[PDB]
């Protein structure tokens, strides 16, 4: 469980990735096929997409980045009740995109390497320490929603 204190780190750090949603979003999804690049393959939408250079390139791509951190967003802002959020999340990742917590754990990493590329003189150990936990909360909960609804993750 976080406490408010954690959680206010957590937020303090959106209000900064709220001032660029969509390159936070297209730097983390790059970063998450750059150094995993077996999670690409979960995206029949965007596999076309065979170099770094064009993931950039896509303004497709970067609309999901958004979708992406919009979602993410919204969860986080209700510090950990957040089960109405959640639930369609954890369903269509459970039942029609299949991504096990693994590739979730991947994309955490991915979220916590841009937060520090892009705030160098603002994203220290407190901050990183507290949205690692929040993310570990997110990844805890939608394995409890995968069991119930049958997906291994
Ligand atoms: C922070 C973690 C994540 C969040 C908040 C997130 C959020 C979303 C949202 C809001 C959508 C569109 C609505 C939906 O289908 O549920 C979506 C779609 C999708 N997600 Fe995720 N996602 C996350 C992680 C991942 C990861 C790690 C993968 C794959 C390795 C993945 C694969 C997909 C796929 C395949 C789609 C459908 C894209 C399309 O064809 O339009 N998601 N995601």
């Amino acid at each position: 469980v976080l406490s408010e204190g954690e959680w206010q780190l957590v937020l303090h750090v959106w209000a900064k990735v709220e001032a660029d949603v969509a390159g936070h979003g297209q730097d983390i999804l790059i970063r998450l096929f750059k150094s995993h690049p077996e999670t690409l393959e979960k995206f029949d939408r965007f596999k076309h997409l065979k170099t770094e250079a064009e993931m950039k390139a896509s303004e497709d791509l970067k609309k999901h980045g958004v979708t992406v951190l919009t979602a993410l967003g919204a969860i986080l802002k209700k510090k950990g009740h957040h089960e109405a959020e959640l639930k369609p999340l954890a369903q269509s990742h459970a039942t029609k995109h299949k991504i096990p917590i693994k590739y979730l754990e991947f994309i955490s990493e991915a979220i916590i390497h841009v937060l520090h590329s892009r705030h160098p003189g603002d994203f220290g150990a407190d901050a990183q320490g507290a949205m690692n936990k929040a993310l570990e909360l997110f990844r805890k909960d939608i394995a409890a929603k995968y069991k119930e609804l049958g997906y291994q993750g």
